[PDB]
């Protein structure tokens, strides 16, 4: 099955099509620019999102939001985590973090899908701990900052398979793949 | 299949026992105080308990710690939540919160489950805010001053059944129960 993913993040790109890849699921990447509302949530700007790529891109769609929320940084840089990365990027985060207690937080993804005069979300959510110096060679954005729970390398010390086993993105991509196999 | 959950907490004891229950367990609430570390996270205060009541219970045994996680508040009152309840109360929390921008917070369960020599981690986690004002007559704790996310009655105003459909807890309970069928 074929589906159409706006977005223009290759880091995303790939990690998507290839996890929904070997289900033989074909994920094209479409570059229609859409609205990301400011927002409390991440699913927020994605329904905000799906509702106006309404009838302006080919369906099945799929859209993707995600973001880093540090907890001693009251959920910073959250739904913001694009504009934060390119403007302060990973040496910001870490000044920020200097001295700090807690070095706790979690990486979120909601997929917007839709489908049949109709949108579905799905979540995922991997916590962890930002790594006291940059470490690694892979992925993209906060990556190299990131360690999840239960590991001892950052998000970026790993492979796209390695990531999509532990990371935020993966889970989503696991809740929709279910949801798939129980709707189409 | 009985499960022997060593707690104090007669809401937690009900919503497990209920849920597990209608899938043909019996859950026995066993009462033998343990050590609760003071930790970052749950699951480093269930790792420590479960080691501790090492063969001074009957097995297979689970514990259970969860709290309520305010984004404004940077995580409080966290691992302490049973604590803070206690002391500042509904009251404390609604002070504490008023002005705020962001009401946002999460519900986490964490259960321990130890059986044949071994100790298993199961999680869940619902998303939502703090309400304006505390309303219901059900559940404990925070119950009246949390909505979960796509709903807009309190955990308080709403059942057992309807609680463990949205809540932290169930979606523990069910990972739970989905790791039991697959390894007994």
């Amino acid at each position: 099955m074929k589906i159409f993913f706006i977005t223009s993040n290759p880091g995303k790109v790939r990690e998507v099509a290839n996890f929904l890849g070997t289900f033989g699921i074909e994920i094209v990447q479409l570059k229609h620019e859409y609205p990301e509302i400011q927002a409390e949530k991440l699913e927020d700007v994605v329904d905000f999102g799906i509702s106006w790529l309404k009838g302006k891109v080919p369906e099945p769609f799929m859209i993707e939001d995600s973001g880093l929320f540090i907890e001693s940084l009251k959920g910073f840089p959250g739904v913001y985590s694009s504009y934060v990365y390119r403007t302060i990027g990973l040496e910001g985060i870490l000044k920020l973090m200097e001295g700090a207690e807690d070095r706790r937080a979690y990486f979120k993804s909601v997929i917007g899908f839709y489908i049949d005069g109709k949108a579905y979300k799905f979540s995922g959510v991997t916590w962890g701990r930002i790594s006291n110096e940059k470490r690694g060679t892979h992925g993209f954005g906060y990556d190299p900052i990131f360690i999840p729970e239960g590991s001892e390398k950052t998000f970026a010390e790993m492979t796209i398979e390695e990531k999509n086993a532990l990371s935020h993105r993966g889970k989503a991509l696991k809740a929709f793949f279910e949801w798939l196999k129980v709707n189409l």
